[PDB]
């Protein structure tokens, strides 16, 4: 059967997209679809993800294929010029 691996990312408002572990593929542009697909920007967003008891901050330029079997989480970056 087609091994289909996929990284469940909880958007931001406690929503949850996940983006099938795209090999050669950072986190930027995985996350990039899930950011948009609610109308959000991965711009002024974070990516992170619950490790031991506790949270890790992930990095864009992470190949998104090692965070396969995990579920992510994105922390908006509220920095706007407001
Ligand atoms: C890899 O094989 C796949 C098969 C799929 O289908 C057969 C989808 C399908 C995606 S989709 O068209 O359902 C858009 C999508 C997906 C998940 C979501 O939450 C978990 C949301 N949440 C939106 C919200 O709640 O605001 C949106 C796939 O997606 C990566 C992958």
């Amino acid at each position: 059967s087609p091994q289909k691996p996929i990284v469940r990312v909880f958007l931001p408002n406690k929503q949850r997209t996940v983006v099938p572990a795209r090999c050669g593929v950072t986190v930027r542009d995985s996350l990039k679809k899930a950011l948009m697909m609610r109308g959000l920007i991965p711009e002024c967003c974070a990516v992170y993800r619950i490790q031991d008891g506790e949270k890790k901050p992930i990095g864009w330029d992470t190949d998104i294929s090692w965070l396969t079997g995990e579920e992510l989480h994105v922390e908006v970056l509220e920095n706007v010029p407001l």
